[PDB]
């Protein structure tokens, strides 16, 4: 599912992201938006053979299982097929766990480089939450 930029806000908000760890909810939707384009279904591999899943590009090296990524832990306990469904509560699930590591929101390196320190409530102006 290709989310709109609201429609995102509002189930990213209905689901408990809004100021989670004190990240406002325009910080996840850049976040989400950068990672995935709000594609819910985006993959992306790398190169040390993990792979990034769905609207918040969860890696396999360390956060979902997906058969393929030796070495790797399953941290958020889920398929990492899980994380492309077009219902977020498996990647919001699996982001708040993420979030709460230690680094905060610097582990999306999207994030850390294209949305830290902007004017992230642009991402939300204009809607209905
Ligand atoms: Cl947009
Ligand atoms: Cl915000
Ligand atoms: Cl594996
Ligand atoms: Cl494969
Ligand atoms: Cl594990
Ligand atoms: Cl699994
Ligand atoms: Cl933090
Ligand atoms: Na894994």
């Amino acid at each position: 599912k290709v989310f709109g930029r609201c429609e995102l806000a509002a189930a990213m908000k209905r689901h408990g992201l809004d100021n989670y760890r004190g990240y406002s909810l325009g910080n996840w939707v850049c976040a989400a938006k950068f990672e995935s384009n709000f594609n819910t279904q985006a993959t992306n591999r790398n190169t040390d053979g993990s792979t990034d899943y769905g609207i918040l590009q969860i890696n396999s090296r360390w956060w979902c299982n997906d058969g393929r990524t030796p070495g790797s832990r399953n941290l958020c306990n889920i398929p990492c097929s899980a994380l492309l469904s077009s219902d977020i509560t498996a990647s919001v699930n699996c982001a708040k766990k993420i979030v709460s590591d230690g680094n905060g929101m610097n582990a999306w390196v999207a994030w850390r480089n294209r949305c830290k320190g902007t004017d992230v409530q642009a991402w939300i102006r204009g809607c209905r939450l």
